[PDB]
């Protein structure tokens, strides 16, 4: 009297992962249908997909491996299905049609459930809703919601998607946290302070001049004296109107008091003006009191602020650090590009990704705003949501986000762009649109 | 005794339109399946995509509205269709199952297949393979090609789209013959000759510096003698070092002869020397000699470049001007952004984008190609092929090929990219990627 789960594998591997997860331990035998590899016909093969489900799922014996030879030609879908499918005589037959193509699907369906018409044998259909987290059973008007139900870890997620070499940070082994070890806090809250005042505006703005323009140009720039002093010298013929008179005469008290967070000798300020370099200085001096504190200043201290907003935020909602969230995430796939996740987030089986950046350029924002729509799609199927956080004004953040909305056909439940504006509540403003 | 051809209108117009294209004289009767507003459960309608199917086929009183409450349970799909479905003894029903999404295509396919499988009717089901241009019959070995058998032009393929306020340019009607009046044909034929002796990408950099810096500053810089004036005065500051003297001393040859063969009235130059106008020069005689020769020579000129390439190698071809191919598209949908494409080919019933930049910076060209793949998808469906032109070297050309072939799950086959050693012959490797 056993039972028999048949699910689809296509090429999205989430959903049959989710179906499986909630259904593992009420079924006998699990059928798991997939593409076989066929140059000829140019179908590509979903076998990998269908052994990381068998993987992760603990199926084992239970688990029947059905190619398919040709998914877009009908007799050879039903000929395959008729050969290959387990002949046991089972109590109830249990097709999820979530995954696979159109063509598949249709005639899988119907080649199934003639089978076992005149065997009364209890047939059912459903597929998995990606905009519900809904399990919908084909002829029950109620469905089950699995968002609170089915949990899964990043690492999983990556590798039924077929990635490797899974790295990413949290908040002991951020990296910068380890170029300043007994001042990377005073930085951080010096910095989370200045924001949670509203003075983001404030602080990129003097970001670009002029701290920009003092400490970024040419490569190797702060890593070579001579190179440094010539660009200083450069700058001084400004006069009155050089960045280092800014510096030195227009930095406001909260940007004093975020460089005077360092260390004294990571400090770009020699007491209340710029440190300039005498002609003594090695270049091993130059790099090991510029460089690091440059590269945070430059940007990645917002990668950290909007992260540790986040994982405040989440104190109270049994996502654990380092499996539901973390920074800097990188995987890699056979054949396939670098992947690049600044931050994660997983609410139930919901992948969050979000991208960041300090600038409001709307050309780098919308590049941006593509990329990151993308990555999610890759590695957490329609029920995935992108989020892209901007520098941008309150208006410029809402057409970069329907401009992008209508060219991707992303929905708000998939896509959301924030800005400057929220930034000093970005922890709870990025929590509400994910367990809302 | 009518055969009944039975078409399912989701939200991608043009296999519908193909296939019903096809199929029209050959069926007696028309069922267009759609869905049916319904807010309660947020279903949008496809109604507009059906009545302009049934529009643009000529249907009339043969053609059958089908509309379906609830697209998402299979009780209210197999119900609508019991109720609403022709009832009359047709010798012949074909379903084509390629609109839709892929839920309500299981249920529809197995109602009707065992409707008229119980009732001894022939029932036909076919779906058209965006890959091969066929269309795949079920349990027939053979797929009908029709690549070099159905046609649609621009406007049809953007109506059935929804998209209205259609407008467009071409060879005669190009709007920059009129602003350069009697001489835009010296202006075309100089700049040509340039790029076919490969003075393409010194021609690049100096439109970067010194043009760029000379004409690109304020909003309306082109339009107040003030502003222009100011802004060359600054940079005059440069001694030395000017983009004024760049230009009156660093000037190739072949650019001389690109800036001489604009009007008088027009020009650039004054002489060998950059024309500065004195404080009697009002903002309407500036204005009129400078800011429409910037613009086409701040990229335009390579829009036009590229497609008088194209119009002189698809001379004697079935693709016409105005119905196949044309420049500066431009399409609005109701509630929705602005549609826009540089350069349109439609070869068969294959849309064929082209997006277009002179910049050789990654950034850019990654961001112009993704708009470019997603645009070619919105008005030409999984049949459509995206280019992208650009001024980056070989090898970056063939990185960001794979690399956007990768995030957006293109094949290498419809997502092509062009660099600066294809300037000379673009024509010819275009016709060659769009007709192989």
């Amino acid at each position: 009297n056993e039972k028999v789960l048949v699910l689809i594998v296509g090429t999205n591997p989430l959903p049959n992962y989710v179906v499986g997860s909630h259904l593992k331990e009420k079924y006998d035998k699990f059928v798991l249908i997939y593409s076989e590899k066929n140059d000829k016909i140019n179908q590509n093969s979903t076998y990998d997909y269908a052994k990381k489900l068998k993987e992760h799922l603990n199926l084992n014996d239970k688990c029947i491996f059905l190619p398919l030879s040709d998914v877009s030609n009908s007799e050879k879908i039903i000929n395959d299905l008729r050969e290959k499918f387990p002949s046991e005589d089972f109590v109830e037959v249990h097709l999820n049609y979530t995954g696979g193509t159109k063509t598949m699907v249709v005639h899988i369906y119907n080649f199934l459930k003639e089978k076992f018409k005149n065997n009364k044998i209890k047939f059912e259909g459903s597929y998995l809703d990606a905009r519900d987290y809904k399990l919908v059973y084909d002829y029950s008007e109620e469905a089950i919601s699995l968002k609170d139900t089915i949990k899964i870890d990043i690492n999983t997620l990556l590798s039924i998607h077929l990635y490797e070499d899974i790295h990413f940070e949290f908040y002991d082994t951020y990296s910068y946290k380890q170029k300043f070890v007994d001042s990377f806090d005073k930085i951080s809250q010096e910095i989370e302070k200045a924001i949670k005042d509203d003075k983001g505006e404030d602080f990129v703005k003097w970001l670009e001049d002029p701290f920009r323009k003092i400490f970024k140009g040419e490569n190797k720039l702060l890593e070579k004296t001579a190179k440094f002093k010539k660009h200083i010298e450069k700058l001084l013929k400004d006069n009155d109107s050089s960045p280092i008179v800014k510096f030195n005469e227009k930095t406001p008290q909260f940007i004093w008091d975020i460089l005077n967070a360092f260390p004294e000798g990571k400090k770009l300020n020699d007491g209340q003006k710029l440190w300039i370099p005498d002609d003594k200085i090695t270049n091993d001096n130059l790099s090991s009191r510029v460089k690091d504190t440059v590269e945070f200043l430059n940007g990645k201290w917002f990668e950290w602020y909007v992260y540790s907003q986040i994982k405040s935020e989440l104190l109270d909602r049994k996502l654990k650090e380092g499996e539901h969230f973390g920074i800097s995430l990188k995987a890699q796939k056979k054949d396939s590009p670098y992947f690049e996740l600044d931050i994660f987030l997983i609410n139930g089986y919901q992948l969050i990704g979000i991208s960041l950046t300090t600038s409001s350029t709307r050309e780098l924002c919308k590049l941006k705003g593509f990329e990151v729509i993308h990555r999610v799609r890759q590695i957490g199927g329609d029920e995935s949501k992108a989020i892209l956080i901007t520098g941008m004004d309150k208006s410029k953040t809402e057409d970069l986000q329907k401009d992008l909305a209508y060219e991707t056909g992303s929905t708000q439940k998939r896509f959301v762009v924030f800005g400057i504006d929220d930034w000093a509540d970005i922890g709870s403003k990025i929590c509400e649109e994910v367990f809302k």
